């Protein structure tokens, strides 16, 4: 149908149809009379998977022969989403498969909806890892993603009585056609035990063993015939485990629990033993695999020339002392040489400055679980602090500030400090964030080793986040400037010369309207909810957090409702306000915010005076596949975190690429987005980082705003009196109390400017032509935010490898 | 190479080679450079599996169109062993695959050794179910095996310091290429809860739900293009299960533990809640599946015309009250009609008279776990006892003897009594056993309903137990009488006219010698043990039991050793005595017997005076695949259970078919074997059932035998004094004490006759020609013991269906 989806050749379509039929018969053991839509999905998935294998085998053979430097990306999270469409896009198979399935009497889009998300992440950090894998493959890097194959990913969110309920994401129930189990490469991982000192060094003995079994998933590059590997580890008990008889067999579950479930916390540290086991498990298995591959090319001097290890946050920070352990205890290298190798191998990416996200593990936990690693950490700390003392003589407070060991009620290890000490590079994820690192939380470390500190502004893959989810937009762009932008997103700048093109303006606006109609149809079919497709689609989708300020959005929504009720017969630009996202199960305030949103909707959506002028919808079970549906349909992107709290954001970039305008604070990557597009083409409001700092010095008093803003007073009175909860008048007492007395994120301080700025949004939306022209200026300048750019910078500035767009032979 | 293994056509070999290469590439994602022998095994397994699917789909389609009466074989155990060779045999693919793999540079026998046994059974009962499935498919019956897919089957046995050690049989570790998961046919199973009585009957409410997910395995008939199904259920927690968050997800293991592990007890009842859950789990899921299929053909009058349910022992006895529950509570049938349907549908097979194997469940367990079933059982009991009282008025002791409810310290339900009441047929498994049932333990029931009681003498499949494991013998037989005997084993009688044929005598003896050489080679390669292949191979392989009397064998072994030591320079026929089998982990005495065997070997095998005249070897990890190796190599089959204790035995039949002579008591199927071959061609010794009865009346005094038999006294003195355990003199005190004071199985009473009979064995072995002629008379008369005969009798006399040897179109 459309050009960017590839060719549907006679030979290809015929071959796909026959291989589809073969898989239905031989693989699924079904015929057409009994086959269900799910059977058809699997037959298609297996058919497409067949096209990967040849390329997958030859890519890995190529790496064996050429022996390039290998990149190992370690993450506890890989938020992959669905794989079928992505694979078709990257292999240029989409139109051929669409045709083949059509001739078989099947609708391919319907089959695509059957695939479960691989929801092995919480949000931004996990999705970044996924975009990165795509970009590394597209840029021809010898890269491997290493993580955990969780049996249960991020929970499925149900809304019951306006409240979040959690249920197990049993994503493997029907099988996963993309993975290949590799039980032959199973490796042992050690826990507990004790340290013995002998004539020939330290020995870690009397350990409990858990097996790590790898599952490999192919990662295809964009039309370059490169297929890289994501290797995920699964926990297995050894066969002599606890070996009355029956109980010993049942107790194997204890060992296998390590890979059972993803901790559902977004930017929050929970200091639980099971989590620590997961972190060591992935690190220990991964490092053995790395060393084995390195030896199969004695001399570890060349190790950093052949290996790079990227730590996605501090979660895999144990890689540092584990590498030291292997090199010193097992390979018998001297400390100083092992350390040189470790530092030159490892690099660390920081994702947040928020204190509650920082990993600080109790010494007593590491003492019991990983006794040798604790000893190595103490030794790292001693040697590091000796360097600090020699650089800054007599500065005793600096020594205590920089220590990897934090003294107090319970002694803890600061994992971020460990990462900085043991890495040759430390990066933040947006320019403002990286500057904050150097100026505040890691200031001491920056003064000691300034060369270590870098910035690598985040990005998103334009394959998933444009071509896949918004083919209509990708096509009208390709009609003007060709297809090369898909792997060179900077070419979108060429669209600036079409900002006054009447045909293009009409086409951009038409693509948006179609996306909005499709999404309005999705909502009725799957959730029986009625929305006006001619209204402004105002969307905030992201994890529920106090720092992300869904509450500020709530306050605006109520303001609009109150204004309508005061002057019912006045014209207002109609809006559909959509808010979605998951709350961590134990995050009480975030769960209260969800209830508030649904409670507002219950009042607003049923007021006859409002009509279809204002609608408030909570988007249930927000996840990658839902993002691919709602983001193309959005007019307004809400990016309204308190300045200095959102390190980068990536959701912001997805909206920019897909033709929504942004209302946002000067926070994270919003700053660079506004800089690229021009501040005139962005709806910027609120305190800057400097303004937040000034308010903190003075002391934030929420009462001041309550006293001086009558519209804000009314909302607080409504919340307090039970206007939004008639049967439970005091339901939102915690929210009001927080806002009035302990709001770390200064919701009231940005309220006036936010409301004013929203009025300017509505004014522009009244002028469709000028709305769309501003949209074109955003899309045209979104190129910087391709993860291809991000990965090219990691490659050249951290990993010491050169990216390549050259094809491998098919 | 050999005729019975089929044709190796040019077209077939070429096709197999290309499909092997396809699977290696696309399925295993490997090329020849990195592929391991295991990869080659899987490529072959997938290639052979492809040949099943067409036949599998069309067989099940055939049953849908013709709508025959369906046979449902319910068992907690299916001891399948390996599947690859069996599938090739039944599809006539063995020579073609041998050729195809040879041309690829691979040895097929080596690849066959890679496959794990499906060890989902303990011994005889589980292996009987497996032979039955093979025969039902070969006889064209619309049959389904229903069981549990245990994650862990019968433990792998290791011998350490002469002691049995157990380890988990992780048989699914590398995957199972034969099964097809069917998550779409998942069914709920209910536990706990309570009973509510309403206006419209009883209701079972507030239950906990466990999901039952089916996995289907193909069961191919012998060259008839029929492929039947074995459906095994796996336990899955529902997604809202226990839905802090993390613990709730981890607690899903509790539900899934139901299908985790096979109880490793052979002919022994262990009254554990987990076992009861397994028994209900298989029954509840199976019965829903049966009823669904029956409806997809309102009127349950035709139910018994379309459905037969065979209960393999009392393990699935809950099928009776569960069928009543569904028919009465859910379908709203009146009691009397539901009962009529139930009785006409169900039939029960008894496997033993030993009291410790009989299932007697505490009322309090059923009360908590299955409250509605307990109520139904009480009602069954009341109505049944009203029938007894009307038939035998005033016989109050009969009422208490026949009750399904046993009164005492703890009230129990007798599951065997339940089965008899609710079945239209009850069978024993050998003529002597079935007579014992009618005369002793079920005498009261026989007097009430004599028409119910039948015999169905056990059998073994000649495919696995001759063609597969002994191709050399199968071939020399086929050279004389053709191939038709493989599915009509009675044709072996034609071999009687070759008993004086000098060529045949030479060939039979040559095949045995080759088998013995092959097995002697297997022992050195895998276990580094040296045996003399010219010695008499004296073997007892079966589960370790007091009733099976491995101890009597031990006493003979010691007698032989003592006789050699007394007269070293006297000629004796050299023997290799092999004993193998697993002990239930909690069966202390059986574990002591294993230690005794190894302890005897330690002394005997290292005495220089003995030389290679006597060797004692414990065969480690006895299982189906080992049986297929040792049975063809055996000269003498030890079948020496106390008369009246071994219901049938099936190991006995395997040895008879494979050219070993039998030393045995008149017990189980030994009686019918001797009757078929002629008592002159069997080494029968010891007490008959009548002699055992007479000794019990008088009182068994072991001291009498000790006092009057000097050779026996010496052995007991040796055991007591520490001759076989110098460092632990009192090691075997328990064994001696048992033998002298509490031996329920009268080891001493059969000792003299056994030793005398063994002397007659050695005498015959000295005359190779006459040994072999007696062998020919055994093989020639083994036809009755084909499971094809057994299944034809079940079909005609219990199930009301006619077997068919007619081919389905390929
Ligand atoms: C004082 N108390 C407030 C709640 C907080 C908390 C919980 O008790 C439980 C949670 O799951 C979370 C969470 O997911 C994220 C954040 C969080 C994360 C970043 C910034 C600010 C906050 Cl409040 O906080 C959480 C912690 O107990 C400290
Ligand atoms: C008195 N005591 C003896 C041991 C017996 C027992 C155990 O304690 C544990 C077991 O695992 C078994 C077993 O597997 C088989 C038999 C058994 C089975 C059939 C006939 C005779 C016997 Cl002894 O007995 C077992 C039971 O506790 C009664």
């Amino acid at each position: 149908q459309i050009s960017v989806r590839g060719l549907a050749g006679v030979e290809n379509v015929t071959e796909l149809k026959k291989n589809f039929n073969r898989h239905l018969h031989f693989t699924l053991v079904k015929d057409r009379n009994v086959a269900t839509p799910r059977d058809y999905y699997f037959a298609l998935a297996h058919t497409v998977r067949d096209h990967l294998v040849g390329r997958w085998i030859r890519t890995q053979q190529h790496y064996y022969e050429k022996d390039p430097k290998r990149i190992y990306y370690l993450s506890l999270e890989f938020y992959m989403g669905r794989t079928l469409q992505n694979t078709m896009v990257n292999l240029a198979l989409e139109n051929a498969c669409d045709e083949a399935t059509y001739q078989l009497g099947l609708d391919m889009e319907e089959l695509e909806e059957i695939e479960e998300d691989a929801g092995l992440g919480n949000g931004g950090l996990g999705r970044l890892a996924a975009c990165f894998l795509d970009s590394m493959a597209t840029l021809g890097l010898a890269a491997y993603g290493y993580g955990i194959r969780y049996e249960f990913g991020i929970f499925n969110q149900k809304i019951c009585g306006g409240w979040q309920m959690e249920e197990a994401d049993d994503w493997l129930r029907y099988g996963n056609p993309w993975e290949k189990a590799r039980p032959e490469f199973t490796l042992p991982v050690h826990f507990y035990g004790r340290v013995e000192h002998t004539s020939q060094g330290a020995k870690w003995v009397d350990t409990q063993v858990v097996l790590a079994m790898p599952y490999d998933t192919p990662v295809p590059g964009y039309r370059n015939n490169v297929v890289n590997t994501m290797r995920l580890w699964s926990a297995k008990a050894p066969n002599d485990f606890n070996l009355g008889y029956i109980q010993a067999v049942l107790d194997r579950n204890l060992a296998e629990n390590i890979s059972r479930v993803l901790y559902p916390n977004d930017n929050f540290f929970e200091g639980k033993e099971l989590r620590l086991k997961q972190e060591y498990f992935v690190v220990a298995a991964t490092l053995q695999d790395i060393i084995r591959r390195f030896k199969s090319s004695t001399n570890f001097d060349a190790f950093p020339d052949k290996v790079a290890i990227q730590l996605n946050d501090t979660h895999p920070s144990l890689a540092i002392p584990e590498l030291m352990r292997v090199l010193v205890d097992l390979e018998r290298l001297d400390w100083d040489k092992a350390w040189e190798v470790t530092v030159k191998t490892c690099a660390y990416t920081n994702h947040t400055v928020l204190p509650e996200a920082l990993e600080r593990w109790p010494v007593h936990l590491l003492e019991t679980l990983l006794p040798r690693h604790l000893q190595i950490i103490y030794e790292i700390n001693q040697r590091f602090l000796n360097r600090v003392a020699a650089a800054f003589p007599g500065d005793v407070d600096r020594l205590r500030r920089m220590s990897l060991v934090e003294e107090g009620a319970v002694k803890r290890i600061n994992m971020a400090h460990l990462c900085i000490a043991g890495s040759h590079a430390v990066n933040g994820v947006a320019r403002i964030h990286s500057e904050i690192l150097k100026k505040t939380i890691f200031k001491d470390f920056y003064e000691l080793e300034p060369h270590k500190f870098q910035n690598k502004t985040n990005g998103i893959t334009p394959r998933r986040w444009l071509v896949l989810c918004n083919p209509g937009l990708a096509e009208i762009i390709a009609e003007r400037i060709g297809e090369e932008y898909i792997s060179d997103l900077d070419q979108l700048r060429k669209l600036l010369s079409y900002v006054d093109d009447e045909a293009f303006i009409r086409d951009v606006a038409k693509v948006k309207q179609e996306n909005k109609l499709k999404f309005a149809a999705y909502l009725e079919r799957e959730y029986k909810v009625h929305i006006n497709p001619n209204s402004l689609f105002d969307v905030q989708v992201k994890r529920i957090h106090e720092y992300k300020r869904q509450l500020l959005n709530c306050l605006h929504v109520i303001t609009l409702y109150n204004r309508i009720k005061k002057e019912p017969n006045k014209f207002v630009v109609p809006r559909t306000v959509m808010i979605g996202g998951k709350a961590a199960p134990g995050y009480h305030m975030a769960k209260m915010i969800i209830k508030l949103i649904t409670a507002i909707g219950d009042v607003v959506n049923h007021d006859p005076v409002v009509g279809d002028r204002l609608r408030v919808i909570f988007l249930e079970n927000y996840r990658v596949s839902l993002a691919e549906k709602v983001i193309p349909a959005a007019d307004l992107s809400e990016q309204i975190s308190t300045a200095g709290t959102e390190a980068s954001g990536t959701g912001n970039m997805k909206f920019m690429l897909n033709g929504a305008l942004t209302i946002g604070t000067m926070d994270g990557a919003n700053v660079e987005m506004a800089e690229e597009a021009g501040e005139e083409n962005f709806f910027i409001f609120g305190m800057r980082v400097e303004d937040v700092d000034r308010l903190d010095q003075r002391g934030y008093n929420a009462q001041e705003y309550y006293d001086r803003i009558p519209e804000l007073r009314q909302i607080i009175e409504q919340l307090s009196s039970g206007f939004f909860s008639p049967k439970q008048p005091d339901l939102f007492k915690d929210i009001v109390n927080m806002l009035m007395h302990h709001d770390r994120f200064k919701v009231f301080a940005d309220y006036e400017e936010y409301v004013k700025c929203q009025e300017r949004v509505s004014a522009l939306y009244k002028n469709p032509r000028e709305w769309t022209r501003m949209v074109i200026r955003n899309i045209a300048t979104s190129g910087k935010f391709s993860s291809d750019r991000t990965i090219a910078q990691y490659a050249r500035e951290i990993w010491g490898v050169e990216p390549s767009r050259q094809r491998l032979p098919a």
